[PDB]
């Protein structure tokens, strides 16, 4: 079998990527935000606290003849962002892009965090990270990757993301289409439960490549582009006026400047981030300082290939019984 599903930018700025994904019987069609940075498929639901809904749509399991209660499992998950969601767990059929999943572990939020409810747009979460990581308890479940995977054509799915435009996800198969050249495929450490890699060094613009050795994640569900603070400060150092704001919280740029691009290293091919991917427009309403798109990972403990370095380029997570990534240019 494969799927395949167009992913939209839920604004302007490609903050995040919302998928359409059926869950239930007759199907209930919820946006869901997929992240490749972890392992929990949760929704709002009818369960959802009242006041901690605003616009989004809502799985409603009474609905569906195919839910069925998990019983006695609960989750609850805390984000880099310190974003949060908590509830208990119904099993039922979920399908994207036409690839469907019976028995699907459905999380259904009693309580999210007022960043979830304040973003009208996205109605859940479709973890894509390893399902060491879901935080069912006390029965740990699969992620839907993890469920289709025997069924796949090939044990595959890739993430084609856009700039400021829709992609796709694919499951299953690889769309020798969506790409120029050729995939290079690169190690991958499942150690922390992450799609984690090694990246062998970076230019800034014009500038001549430095090799050495980043290891990072690669995650769909984080907006920016998370590196060392050497290399970050390399960045911003060709920006004239850019500077780290301890008050907004990252690197600030002039709104009138031209960004360079970015480039990082896959094995020996490289895939440049084109400047106007690193601009993530005015701090604040109407003002000329811009938010930068790549920042330092100092305090993260760890360096983050988000949305900003993903959309420059086709991905491949090979979820064979090695894992691997690929990475083409676009």
């Amino acid at each position: 079998s494969t799927g395949s599903a167009t992913t939209t930018p839920i604004d302007s700025l490609d903050d995040a990527y919302i998928t359409p994904v059926q869950i239930g019987t007759p199907a209930q069609t919820l946006n869901l935000d997929f992240d490749t940075g972890s392992s929990d498929l949760w929704v709002f639901s009818s369960e959802t606290t009242a006041s901690e809904v605003d616009g989004q749509t809502i799985y409603t399991p009474s609905k569906s003849t195919t839910a069925k209660l998990l019983s006695g499992a609960t989750w609850s998950i805390s984000y880099g962002d310190g974003s949060s969601s908590s509830g208990d767990v119904y099993t039922d059929t979920v399908s994207v892009g036409g690839l469907t999943v019976t028995g699907q572990a459905v999380e259904s939020a009693k309580k999210v965090s007022s960043s979830f409810t304040e973003d009208s747009t996205i109605d859940g979460l479709l973890g894509l990270a390893f399902s060491t990581l879901n935080t069912v308890s006390p029965t740990q479940q699969k992620t839907f990757f993890d469920n289709a995977k025997a069924s796949l054509d090939s044990p595959v799915f890739t993430a084609d993301l856009g700039y400021h435009a829709p992609g796709t996800y694919n499951f299953g198969f690889i769309d020798t289409t969506a790409y120029t050249g050729s995939i290079t495929y690169t190690a991958v450490s499942t150690k922390q439960g992450f799609w984690e890699w090694t990246s062998t060094g970076y230019a800034v613009g014009s500038g001549t490549f430095k090799s050495t050795s980043i290891d990072g994640i690669a995650d769909t569900g984080t907006t920016l582009l998370y590196l060392p603070a050497t290399v970050v400060s390399a960045y911003w150092a060709q920006v004239s006026g850019a500077k780290s704001s301890s008050s907004v919280g990252g690197y600030v740029f002039p709104c009138s400047a031209t960004l360079p691009s970015f480039t990082f290293g896959v094995g020996s091919a490289r895939i440049v981030i084109p400047g106007d991917y690193i601009d993530f427009g005015p701090i604040s309403t109407g003002s000329s300082s811009c938010f930068g798109g790549i920042q330092s990972s100092a305090g993260i403990g760890i360096n983050i290939f988000g949305d900003v370095a993903l959309k420059a380029a086709f991905v491949v997570f090979n979820g064979a019984t090695t894992p691997t990534l690929g990475f083409a240019s676009k």
